[PDB]
């Protein structure tokens, strides 16, 4: 599928903290910057997600909020 | 302040492009990458953006999705 | 690409009100029901949406409450 | 109450997935689709939700993203 | 109807900003705080919202973040 | 930091419901509201989140629904 998303940021799984129904990836993105995703422990089964895999950061432009010093 | 947010991202605006109550303001964070986010045009003044201001992509954990191409 | 999302509901566009930078599509996802979505315009355009076309709704897990009468 | 969402789509329970603080709910909304919803446990006891019972999906428009298949 | 989402708050509308397909609701909830509110102007107009007409602001659990000094 | 989020209400931790990946952090706000919170566990700990903590409620205003009594 392709998505409206305005954010879909490639990275490598560094790691899974699996949990009883959620799990939380993490994703090195490059340059130093990494994008932690709260998802399903279903959705981390079935995109066969692993430390090592390549994967995106998918971030609808709604859910994004800019912040300052 | 200091925020749960896992997601905390430095970058420097690159454009700002206004609506009536909600702007899109982009971010370049680095690595070659961008994040687009949607915020209230009264947030955009209050917190001085600018093009070339810089700020921080802010994203809860629960907002992320994964993707992966599954050829 | 495949996403995590647990909803992927696929339809055909009813309506697009298009706004200053975001707009709203309608898609008839079967069974007599609709599905709205608030996304950017740049995103309308750049998936070529129009009345007619087939799409899929897509909502994070996380993003869904439940309700009861 | 009457609410803003845009989306609250009738269905009916298919199944519960309970875990420590939150929980998955699946609705059958009808024409063959179904809703996951994760919510917490909480919310699951105080509504007395069982496999069976009667609900809405209850969906903010701006948490819905649009997608297209690969080849459009 | 009855909703699972965690924060249910009462409050009076105190400003009403429009936009084209959305606009900001502000409710005030006693105590001093305000919550905003960005929804589609369809549902502004379908749910009667004006200067002093008693609402409540609705969010759900996942979508709170919490943050000290 | 400073946040875009127009919804930033001040209270105090009166309760965490701990599980494995996130948790429910309860704050009271005052004039009898409280608000919910489901956030990793590890931001819990990052924070030094406790029961008595002074703490903010954080919303992001597309994250907020409006409803009306019928």
């Amino acid at each position: 599928m392709k998505l409206s998303a305005r954010n879909q940021l490639a990275g490598k799984v560094v790691s899974i903290k699996e949990g009883a129904v959620n799990g939380i990836v993490v994703l090195d993105i490059g340059g130093g910057n990494q994008i932690s995703s709260t998802i399903s422990m279903d959705s981390i089964r079935e995109l066969g997600l692993q430390v090592g895999s390549d994967a995106y950061a998918v971030i609808k432009a709604t859910s994004v909020m800019i912040g300052i010093d």
